[PDB]
C-alpha cells in the first residue's frame, strides 16, 4: 500500500511480526523499539502523512486508535502506554506512510521527545 | 454532567478559563498551560471518555476526528515544519488528566525516542 519500505511490509514481500491485521490496517513490531513493546499500526491505504489526511479518513484514522488499543492490551500493557504520530521534519517522521505508534512496558517521560 | 468532572469537563462547560483554538459539536482545542514545545496544545472531545484503552469501538470517527481537528489547528497556527501527536494512556504513558486528550507539538526539532 504505498511507495515506501511499509507498503512492502503491507505486501508481505519483507517481513515484519505481524500483530494484528484486518481488511484495512496492519500492526507490527518496530524493527528499531524504543521501550521493551514498541509497535506501530498503519492504513493499508497510502496516506504518505497526517497532515494530508482527509474528512473522509476519520474513521479509519479512530480504527488505527482503536486497533492500537486492542493490541495492546493483548501485548499486557496494562500499566499503560504512549501513542504516537510524527509529521513531517520537526516530528521526527521516518516513514512517509502514516503510522501510529504504541510504546510501553516502561514509564514513558515527559516531554514525549 | 456534559464533558465529566475532570477540569476538561469544566474548560468544556466554561467554568474555568481555556486559549481555545477551535471549537465544535464533537471537540475542543485549546493551549496547554505547562507547554512542551514552542507551540503546544490539547484536542480533546466533548463527550467524556477517561482514557483510550476503555474506548468504545462506537468511538473510532470521534478519536479520528480529534486528529483530524488537531493536523487542522497545527496548519493554522503555521506549523509547516512539522510537528508530534501523542496520546498517554494511564500509569506508564504519563496520563495526567484523566479525560481522552491529544498532545500538538511543533516549533521545534521533535527527538527520538519520544519519552
Ligand atoms: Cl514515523
Ligand atoms: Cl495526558
Amino acid at each position: 500500500g504505498g511507495d515506501t519500505i511499509f507498503g512492502k511490509i503491507i505486501r508481505k514481500e519483507i517481513p515484519a511480526k505481524i500483530i494484528f491485521e484486518d481488511d484495512r490496517c496492519l500492526a507490527f513490531h518496530d524493527i528499531s523499539p524504543q521501550a521493551p513493546t514498541h509497535f506501530l499500526v498503519i492504513p493499508k491505504k497510502h496516506i504518505s502523512q497526517i497532515s494530508v489526511a482527509e474528512d473522509d479518513d476519520e474513521s479509519l484514522l479512530g480504527h488505527l486508535m482503536i486497533v492500537g488499543k486492542k493490541c495492546a492490551a493483548d501485548l499486557g500493557l496494562n500499566k499503560g502506554y504512549r501513542m504516537v504520530v510524527n509529521e513531517g521534519s520537526d516530528g521526527g517522521q521516518s516513514v512517509y506512510h502514516v503510522n501510529l505508534h504504541v510504546l510501553g512496558g516502561r514509564q514513558m517521560h515527559w516531554p514525549p521527545g
